[PDB]
């Protein structure tokens, strides 16, 4: 029966069926008292295996390669007469002919990613077996069973809990599809549970540490939760394309799905706010206990949990940061900006805008679906957007595609191009309805993509892998292919050159603009010039103009001028926004030659960190007394502070609140931690209150044995 | 504001804003004619006159008329205007949301304007033209004036909302398609026929497309609001579809069509029952939930409604034994015991007898040049890369080629066509040996409605070459190298068997043949497995076994005879009365494995429609159903479904019960609204007897 299908779908890991112990048609054939899964943390399998890092009590291992068992009989194994083999399923339906019922038969030598276990030793009433998985194997927790085969049909092992194996993707074999090269990254991009996010803006980068943790308790565990809570059928969990292309899915919750409610309201109701998060962990667990969708995410935050997720389970994978992000291009490359017929910026026409930074993911893998050349990294942005099946992630989209306008190949391919590769035009909208392109700014968006290095917690310009070089037949060309692989370019794009320094200051400072007109030409010019300054969310999307000043300049022929405008605290204090940025418009009207100029900045406000000092024995399981201090830096009172500590593999995230701190004041959080890795680790710290918040610290501690 | 967004999203062409009749001056306009009335040059030359619609419908990228009245002449001197057309809430001229129609001298090939055609006694005759590339929906209408303080506004005024929609005639259009037949059939044609049986015995059924009937088109855009399509969005075919295809199938109530093959069909229609999609998207609409329960044809017909009602020339394709839930894999497994014997343990496997999906006619600029055309989408689900879903606009082209590498989902509707059975023998050690590979099963036929008549179109050669040869061999080869799986590594005693076809309750043959070319002698030792199944494959019970045993001299041909009695059967059938007969065999000699394997549908008898009256438009006529219970039982709860669109809307009538080989009569007067060659669709569901079919073939006058 079924009607739609003999045997309903197989899309869980967690549901199973029990299999006969018995089952005869048409009693000494052997009979095992024990298995042996050389687990153990120090074990021979886990280390060999990369997998000795999880806070797991289970056997995990990683396919396409050998690891090892033995199993205890009820009289020596003889090979002339016996005969067995070791089972391993997966969900409530299993099927060999998909990958989910497995067999294994011991074999005389293991082959080339074929499944098989070799007889490698033989005491009184023991076999050690050397089992071998295949490159191409499910990723989950499968379910072990050993069958003596009589000719009148099986007798197997019964359901024992102890020895579930985990297989997990594999970087260091060279035939999976996630494969890596070297070590170094190996390291970096799988075993590597911290990282930095890059934030502010371009000519001010600042970072942040993120917890990982993807070996912490649970984790695991939540990863597989993920999966099936979308319900992803078990024979595609060992594609990481279809793995990334679901999983990223799953992070935004649209209504209420997902792990993560996208909010950027700068009130977020009954939630955290995204900028507290400290990393991963909190969420996933959160969700796994409540197994409803965490509040609150945005970009960096859904990058965060999605990265999480990829090298828990096995699939290299980075964060990346873009400066000034094209979010919703729409395969447009381009941004309009609308000027009123006085040189001002049109305040209502205007309703797109440049992300100060925009973040996604990047995971290595092969692409068999795609021509030769297309492996490599893969940007997958989990931050929604409307591509082709409109409004949903984007990804994985071969960054080489990207690199050479190669748009036509999956997947949501125009939407990452356009993100990081499209031009600013300046039009005019005249009172009687017309509109004209004053200029075009081909080298604003996507000026530095970057992300953390190998060594340590500096950045890593990754600008070339997404992009060539603005103004060469490469940049040129790529931007041609692109064109007629449905990239939209829907507009057809006096020698006074001017721009504008912005000094950055501390949230509370007044501060400087210093725009600079530089006269080329030999004419005296008279300029009437425009400063527009908005407070806005990092999206690029305005609260308002708390400053608008406008001037004119008599440039000398050959020489310069300079204008200096001074920006008083007060004029901004009152309605700052989250990550304190401002942005600023400054547009000139040479009334002689009627030519344009326009330009625009970005700045984010500087607040002084959290300070966190260890103060006890640096040994893992002994005792350190951590102390994290935060110092009121406005002049009137914060009340509802949460901080927030973590440092995977030093303590689990906790969250103290303090119900107000005056002015200037200072607070002080002693809590002694007990350390359970050692080497290089690394503490992390969050403030949020009511009115201050994005406000940051770490400290990097070495803990031996 | 917003956060995240400056403006909130403008994904509902229901949503409108109250423009503002004076932001801030002489000219007022105290009317506006448009040419509507479906007998005028406007909805005539559009091709937009069969819509039960009273309001302006106009075919994008092609001019019409329209004639405003102002309080005095306008003069070109000191009066400046312009026609605007809004569309949702939070419109943008940036977008495509916003368009003001300027005055031009001349049009411009692909831009809005409208040219001053005459003017007279203070009224302006216009010649309005649209970009090719417009956004599909229902847009607003105002009127605005530019004085030296501001701009002066129409206010809003429901009775000139126009639709505009997608346009084939145009060659600048993505849609456009080259042929008026074509153009007529795939998209003026709002009945069609669905083909359905086996590839031995092909039967036909008719359906009520229905996409000018009163409240079609508004429905259709409802889909679109509902799957909170942005606007901007709507003016790609490729979008539209992609989106469109989406909602059909209800993931959780969520969609339009509930799924459903469980002959059962607990609380709502059973699929055999529905005559169009007319109702199911009306009762859509009007539920605001997802009707129940549809199966592989329903979802087609009621997409190809969505497509046609917009303008996109689609057409509804049937594949006969079709791979369906491949996984990209190109094999189809089929296990073999020790002896010969069908393993039904393993072989869990299905080949649907056949599959309906949908075509659409549009460019794909997405991708290289040689792919536009005839896009397949497949709204019935299955896991493709993005996990259980529809199958998106996949190009023909690439498919017969083996460039599955470029969208959408190509890999899996590749398949569809193009797997191998693969005959392996499971031994009893644990073994495996694949025995044979049937090359010529899966796909054997696609075909589709002739442009004609009710007729049959064989379109085989559109997604394939032929087995066995050359280019093939290639495409084959190709798209093995971008995904598609082949994961197994692949005497002259030649058999086949012939099943002659029963009405449903008769008994009937079934002759097996052996032919050997070879000088010399064999046993073989065969098999025949008879199953009760679904269309789908998936059978329900296997209804009569039996093991041959044959002796071929040298140069022989030897024929046997089995006998399916109806009793064997009757009690068991399924909805659709499909059986599917295994043949395995085996040369005791040489240990080789025949095997062969085919399907049938038991006639299942026609249902008789004949009308009496004044075959006119608006003249009353008399529709005469009659049904005759051709089982030898009591035909509970039977319900009879009356439709033809243009004649009828749908109707159904319940019958307590039929006694066995009584015949029942249905008597209803319609009043034919529509001319022409018309049609009268009817269908039959009972608690146990389903999937009778019956239509006419009428012509109203006037
Ligand atoms: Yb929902
Ligand atoms: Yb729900
Ligand atoms: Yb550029
Ligand atoms: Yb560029
Ligand atoms: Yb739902
Ligand atoms: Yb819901
Ligand atoms: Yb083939
Ligand atoms: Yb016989």
């Amino acid at each position: 029966f079924g009607g739609r299908r003999a045997v309903p779908p197989n899309n869980s890991n967690a549901a199973e069926d029990d299999l006969p112990t018995v089952e005869l048609q048409g009693q000494e054939f052997l009979n095992v008292t024990s298995v042996h899964l050389f687990k153990e943390r120090w074990d021979t399998n886990k280390v060999d295996h990369h997998t000795d890092k999880y806070e797991n009590n289970k056997l995990i291992v990683r396919r396409g390669q050998s690891f090892y068992v033995q199993i205890d009989f009820s009289r020596p194994y003889d090979p002339r007469r016996d005969l067995f083999r070791v089972e391993y399923v997966i969900g409530r339906y299993p099927q060999e002919n998909k990958g989910t019922y497995i067999p294994v038969p011991i074999v005389s030598e293991l082959q080339s990613g074929k499944w098989g276990a070799k007889i490698v030793m033989r005491e009184d009433r023991s076999v050690r077996l050397s089992i071998q998985s295949s490159p191409k194997c499910i990723v989950g927790k499968f379910r072990m069973y050993v069958a003596v085969w009589t000719p009148y049909g099986v007798l197997r092992t019964s359901r024992n809990p102890e020895t579930d194996t985990y297989i997990l993707f594999n970087p260091w074999c060279e035939d999976d599809a996630v494969y890596l090269d070297n070590e170094k990254e190996r390291e970096e991009y799988v075993l590597n549970d911290i990282g930095v996010i890059f934030y502010g803006e371009v000519n001010d980068i600042k970072t942040r540490s993120w917890s990982y943790g993807q070996f912490e308790d649970g984790i695991l565990d939540t990863c597989l939760y993920v999966m099936d809570r979308a319900q992803m059928d078990l024979s595609g969990r060992g594609n990481p394309i279809k793995v990334s292309r679901v999983g990223s899915a799953m992070v935004n919750a649209k209504d209420d799905e997902g792990v993560l409610v996208g909010s950027w309201d700068n009130i977020y109701a009954y939630g955290v706010p995204p900028s507290a998060w400290t990393g991963s962990v909190d969420i996933l667990l959160e969700y796994r206990s409540s197994e409803n969708p965490v509040r609150y995410g945005q970009c960096w935050v859904f990058a965060g949990v999605f990265n999480t997720f990829l090298r828990c389970l096995g699939i290299p994978a980075r964060i990346v940061t873009n400066y000034f992000s094209a979010h919703d291009n729409d395969a447009n490359l381009q941004m309009d900006i609308f000027l009123e017929e006085d040189g001002n910026v049109n305040s209502k026409l205007t309703k797109d805008s440049v992300w100060n930074y925009h973040c996604w993911n990047e995971a290595w893998m092969t692409r068999p679906d795609l021509p030769v050349g297309f492996g490599g990294w893969q940007a997958v942005d989990s931050t929604p957007q409307e591509n082709s099946d409109g409004m949903y992630r984007c990804g994985p989209a071969s960054v080489q595609a990207i690199k050479h306008g190669h748009v036509c190949f999956q997947f949501d391919a125009p939407f990452v191009f356009a993100e990081v590769n499209s031009d600013l035009i300046y039009i005019t909208a005249k009172k009687d309805g017309t509109h004209v392109v004053e200029n075009v700014d081909a080298t604003h968006i996507g000026k530095l993509i970057v992300t953390k290095q190998i060594g340590g917690d500096g950045m890593m310009d990754i600008t070339d892998t997404y992009k060539f070089q603005e103004g060469q037949e490469e940049e040129r060309l790529a931007l041609e292919t692109a064109l007629m692989y449905g990239a939209k370019k829907p507009l057809n794009t006096s020698n006074v050159d001017m721009d504008f320094e912005v000094e950055n200051a501390v949230l509370g400072k007044d501060f400087k603009l210093s725009i600079t007109f530089r006269n080329n030409s030999h004419n005296r010019y008279t300029i009437t010039a425009y400063l527009s300054a908005n407070i806005t969310f990092y999206t690029g999307v305005p609260k308002a103009e708390f400053k608008k000043e406008t001037f004119d300049v008599t440039l000398e022929p050959l020489s310069f001028k300079k204008e200096a405008v001074l920006i008083q605290a007060g004029e901004y204090m009152g309605q700052l926004l989250e990550q304190a940025s401002l942005h600023f418009f400054v547009t000139a009207r040479i009334n002689e030659t009627r030519d344009v100029l326009a330009k625009q900045k970005s700045t984010v406000l500087t607040i002084p960190e959290i300070i966190i000092k260890v103060r006890g024995t640096q040994v893992v399981g002994s005792d350190m007394t951590v102390t994290v201090e935060f110092t009121n830096p406005l002049k009137e009172t914060l009340r509802n502070v949460w901080v927030h500590l973590d440092g995977p593999g030093v303590t689990r995230p906790m969250k103290k609140m303090f119900r107000e701190i005056r002015p200037n004041s200072t607070v002080q959080w002693e809590e002694v931690c007990r350390p359970w890795v050692s080497g290089h680790r690394k503490l992390i710290a969050s403030m949020s209150s009511d009115s201050l918040r994005h406000v940051y610290g770490e400290l990097d501690v070495q803990i031996q044995r």
